[PDB]
């Protein structure tokens, strides 16, 4: 009944997707490689037609979400935010909401390696993962 503007995030564009959990963001009028923070990717390459069931389904899905999603939204961690190669340490969202959790409560990828002073949306995650852990969606 007097302020409810709290919190502060920033929006940002697809530039060129990279891969699943890579992709690239326009970040100060620049281009910048982001990735699904605490995500898990399919740390695969390109096998045949068969071989691992999760892939580009993975890799795709994430695209799919910013790509259609007329508007793309970043949040960095609390601590580091950029990894050695000054990654993007960030969930993307996609049309108002973070991609990241879609691929971890769908079962495409999954929440791995997060800790303080990194826990902006773990408590977010820890539900979409152990979720859908549980049940086994899809993939698991």
């Amino acid at each position: 009944a007097t302020s409810t503007k709290k919190l502060h995030k920033e929006p940002a564009t697809l530039i060129k997707a990279i891969d699943g959990d890579t992709v690239k963001l326009m970040y100060k009028g620049q281009p910048m490689t982001f990735r699904l923070l605490l995500v898990d990717t399919p740390e695969t390459k390109h096998p045949k037609k068969g071989v691992e069931k999760y892939g580009p389904e993975a890799s795709a899905f994430t695209k799919k979400m910013v790509e259609n999603a007329k508007k793309i939204e970043v949040e960095f961690d609390k601590g580091q935010r950029t990894d050695k190669y000054g990654r993007g340490l960030a969930y993307i969202y996609a049309d108002g909401k973070m991609v990241n959790e879609a691929l971890v409560r769908q079962g495409l990828a999954k929440v791995a390696y997060v800790y303080k002073p990194n826990n902006t949306h773990e408590q977010l995650l820890r539900k979409s993962e152990a979720q859908a852990k549980k049940e086994k969606l899809n993939i698991w």
